[PDB]
């Protein structure tokens, strides 16, 4: 049942360099920086996986991708970024908490893994 | 906006591997593959890139996440996928018009680009 490593990012037992934060979502630094700039958009309700939203979920992802880009644009990534989301294995996804990378601050190469 | 070549996959006049289509977006499989399965979410608003979407497309890029969860389990991406937005020339944005990658059927490698 216990929840995730990022429920305990969000209820702030974990110190966090936390950028952001509403209702819905909460912005922090991933502490294995992938880019000069590496930032986490997750939502408060523990979505698994973008494979496992619904519908209901639809203004919520909204929101997450405009908290992204607002957030990158005051982390001062004017030059471009991207936004990654890792479902399951072939994705390599870490923690079972859906999230979004935020990564700058570099020249980001294709293929993106 | 100038017209882009997503302008001429959108009205048909270049023809692509079209796996959705609605009303918001339309869903086609990218010309230069990065791994076995790789297509593309499209919003029919030009959005040109993530950094210049607005408060009012928050339930248009909702929409574009689900149609992404919901065509990569119809293209049988059960063990997992990752998605992909590309802002500006360090983001390695190719065409100036609001994209999702989706690409599985191989191990996504970390980092991401
Ligand atoms: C051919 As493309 C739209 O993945 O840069």
């Amino acid at each position: 049942a216990a929840p995730t490593i990022f429920s305990r990012i969000l209820d702030k037992s974990l110190p966090a360099d936390i950028l952001y934060e509403d209702q819905q979502c909460l912005v922090f630094r991933d502490v294995a920086p992938q880019a000069p700039v590496h930032f986490l958009v997750i939502p408060k309700k523990p979505i698994p996986r973008i494979s496992q939203a619904e519908e209901e979920d639809q203004q919520l992802l909204g929101h997450l991708l405009l908290v992204a880009k607002q957030t990158a644009k005051a982390e001062g990534l004017g030059d471009g970024y991207r936004l990654v989301i890792n479902d399951g294995k072939l994705g390599a996804q870490s923690v079972y908490h859906l999230h979004i990378h935020v990564l700058g601050g570099r020249q980001l190469q294709w293929p993106p893994g």
